């Protein structure tokens, strides 16, 4: 009852949105499935299973981590992270379940078996599930279908109410290419509507993948890669992760700079400010073939190296205020400079 | 508390310039990123991932070895070397 | 008897006999002082778990402690080596055999040793090598200090002191001390400190992966860590081994031995990080003492002479006469 | 008539609450079964059986000792404790019954046989019954078949008026997090049915043995207020020891209790909080007496070092290479002039 009122007040979708940005259709789909499960009537005969499709930088694993942060307070216990990268052969399926009698490690059992034995309602995440051998997905079949897993010692574990998340990155180039084509077509249509004076209709910023695309190109790619149609048939939701928009890129760079400023304020009590051209320059250092990781490793080569290199010169006292500005000599082309603002609104450049 | 003063005395850019001459852009980049790591102004949730593209026998292994020698007194335990040419098959 | 313990605190004796480990010695000294003041709970014995690398001094610390509490180690020191107890049936070396079986009248070894001296310090040496079932045997010995023999007899050891030396989480703390070797030596009194959250967030997974019982680790009073030797501690170890050999020579045949400040560096150069004090010990025993024994067979060392160890411009033994003239010794 | 009057006046639950705290569901269950015992309305053909389950240091074996102390004034004579740790092998069952007539030591008999011959009404504590071999417990239900065990010499012992308490640590984990997930707070019947029952049946391997048990008792780990109450009870105990041995009065703050509850581990139980009380309060409390800094009749207060208070008041996430320093408890002699005198050795 009190948990119901907490869910009606603050759903998991606002927690995901305040933790990770964008991905509104993906957050809607995952939160809808959690909404069906948590409402006290979900079919216990089959567990919820998700497959995530998206590019390299988009936080599918981050979304799974925040979903498991929502579902259980213990991220170390209630959430089982499992990389599929080291399950590259068929005999690696032994690490999934254990060992037959008469062999080493038979007394220890299997990892996912005992980790599902400790808590049956666990959020089990499979990272890079496309990069494992298909005979490892073969044992994931009857795990997903009925929630029963057989140990190497004859024990059967019911993961009947568990939640399984798979993160895969196949067909990411095709998803990104078709999303870019849809966005440029919608931008051309919207610019023609603007030039023809149509502004009385709320042009909502949500472009969706059709079912025909989902059956026609993505489905044979998934069928060619996973090479078992029953494995795609057992998956309850297929969730797509669209590439970032320009305003989403701005929201991402402000989120990362706010993380840096919050770390500085809660560790050394230093306040820092950014301008609009600085944010535009930081968006300009984005690679399309990657995503938020490109920003996550160019901000330090653009900004935080200049903050850290100033820090051994003792130029940053307690309570000082910094502002990052685009370089006036490099406004024509492109570098950033720190600028400490005094109490009398005077500015000092850091060499 | 004396480590930042020691690095202010002898930065690793000068140590690497003494050990390896040439390619000062590489030295500046690795020194800046290492300085961000060892100052503490660095996101600890991800490791520091360097990629070096170079010609054959230009000093990249020597650069990583001197970086590990600067970071760790014991390079037998504090440094790992792996040859990817052996690891062809799965 | 407070005057005697004020004259000779055990920290002074321990630092006199073992070097290094300023925190471990202080920890065991604080616990033994709590026992000495008469304000420990008399129902519960003291249980210690020692975590340290090879050749650091855990077994020697337990031996010196039990040398302090009891004057005779044949009665007041009960040491059981866990290297025998690798199997599940080795349990039957603590308690007696069940009645009607072989060796039933022989009785329990640990029950007999605790019955000979109930106050005796018990050292469970190298508890890494024990089976996990033997841990559950001495579960009740740590819980109440009460052990039941195979004949129905029952021994009480509430006043006894239980020391266990282990090797399980020895690497990680050393790795922790590795950053401390890059922090506490670069902090330049100065000390090497292990963080308090480390014992509960990282060490307890190794202790649970090895001992597997929460109750075993809960029954242990104190967890005492041992830190790897620093440079000055290795210097003090080299001078201590050389002083031991010089004292032995002066007691035996009145032979004075001298080493400069510069000599100890080449002996610290003969050190393995994976080894411990025993590496420095047998390096001193090999490089220096073999020349002394070879000269002692050859009658090249008359009594009352003065010898100096000198580094080559090899450790050469040079006779120093009253006229300040170095004489090299030619050893065949 | 006096026994019924003292049962009306002082029932054993109040004595239990004086001796041990928390676990009021377990106290009520064991006390109600003992009330069923002491009014004479109990079947003698099935002696009362308790199977105590809980974590480490949660309150099982001290509760069994306090039950033994309540029923029997001479606990060393009228209370029998058997550690099932030694009975890890099958042949240790020969410890129970004694030898066959002639083999090595035959006239000695089993220790249980002699101990129940001396007192048939003695409460018997099989503690850590999970440490025993699965074979041994398949003898044990014959001791609950009709309350009889037969010696090798034929000396059958009748123990109808006995109380058989077995403590264990099977399946204590999800019981502990099930008590955690509910924050009277008691275990649900559904969790008793569909979780702990198949684990018990699979571990014991003979479900007739679970048939022999009269009552399964579940223990729950400690909440915050009862943890503070443990700190208050332990400092009361140590102050009482200082009064009856050297006349020393101790005062401890609510910040002191907050500091001592900050040093707690859930899995280790009350032994961990007892050890951190002993390592910090008792340590300098006796180090002061080593220098004779505490005269007889003096009065002390416990304070906290000022450095770690500002760290504790700000709950910030630390780095894995960060070093967390414990707040340090300092002794102060409180003078009659409303003044404090610190102790620094
Ligand atoms: N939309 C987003 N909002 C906030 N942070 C994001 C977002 N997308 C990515 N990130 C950040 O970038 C990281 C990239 O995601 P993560 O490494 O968890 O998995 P992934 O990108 O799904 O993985 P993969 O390499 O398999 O594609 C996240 O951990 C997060 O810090
Ligand atoms: N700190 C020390 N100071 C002086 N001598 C030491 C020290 N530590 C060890 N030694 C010497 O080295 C010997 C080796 O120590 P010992 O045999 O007690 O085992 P240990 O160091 O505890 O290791 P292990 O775990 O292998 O038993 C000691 O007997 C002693 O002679
Ligand atoms: N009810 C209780 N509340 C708090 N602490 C308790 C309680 N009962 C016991 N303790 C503490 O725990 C210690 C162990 O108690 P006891 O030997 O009776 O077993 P237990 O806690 O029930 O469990 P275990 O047998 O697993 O150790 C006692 O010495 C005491 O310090
Ligand atoms: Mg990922
Ligand atoms: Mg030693
Ligand atoms: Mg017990």
């Amino acid at each position: 009852k009190r948990e119901a009122e907490e869910r009606r007040r603050f759903p998991l979708e606002q927690r995901l949105k305040e933790h990770i940005i964008g991905q509104e259709s993906a957050i809607a789909t995952v939160g809808a499935a959690i909404r069906r499960k948590e409402n006290g009537w979900y079919d216990e005969e089959h567990p919820l299973v998700f497959l995530f499709l998206g590019s390299s930088g988009i936080g599918k694993t981050e979304l799974a981590k925040q979903t498991a942060k929502y579902m259980h307070k213990d991220a170390k216990k209630g959430f089982i992270r499992l990389d599929m990268s080291e399950f590259q052969e068929r005999h690696e399926v032994a690490k999934f379940i254990g060992s037959p009698p008469g062999y080493v490690g038979h007394e220890e059992g299997g990892q996912l078996t005992k980790k599902l034995k400790q808590c049956p309602n666990a959020v089990v995440l499979f990272d890079q599930v496309d990069k494992a051998h298909p005979d490892v997905l073969t044992i994931m079949l009857q795990l997903f279908d009925e929630g029963r897993l057989t140990d190497g010692k004859g024990k059967t574990i019911d993961c009947k109410d568990a939640i399984f998340i798979m993160t895969s990155n196949v067909a990411s180039d095709e998803i990104a290419q078709h999303a870019l084509q849809l966005r440029q077509e919608a931008l051309e249509m919207s610019r023609n509507r603007i030039a023809e004076n149509l502004g009385d209709v709320q042009i909502s910023d949500k472009i969706t993948i059709s079912k025909n695309f989902k059956e026609n190109v993505i489905r044979p790619i998934l069928k060619a890669h996973f090479r078992r149609d029953e494995f795609l048939g057992r998956i309850n939701e297929i969730v797509y992760f669209l590439p970032f928009c320009h305003s989403e890129l701005i929201q991402l760079v402000n989120k990362e700079l706010n993380f840096w400023a919050k770390r500085a304020k809660q560790r050394h009590n230093i306040t820092l400010l950014w301008d609009r051209e600085v944010a535009d320059v930081l968006v300009d250092g984005y690679n399309v073939h990657y995503g938020a990781r490109s920003i996550k490793h160019e901000v330090e080569r653009r900004v935080v190296n200049q903050l850290a290199a100033a820090y051994e010169q003792d130029l940053l006292p307690g309570g000082c205020t910094l502002r990052i500005t685009v370089e006036d000599s490099d406004k024509q082309l492109p570098k950033l400079r720190l600028e400490i603002i005094d109490k009398d609104s005077k500015t000092r450049r850091l060499d």
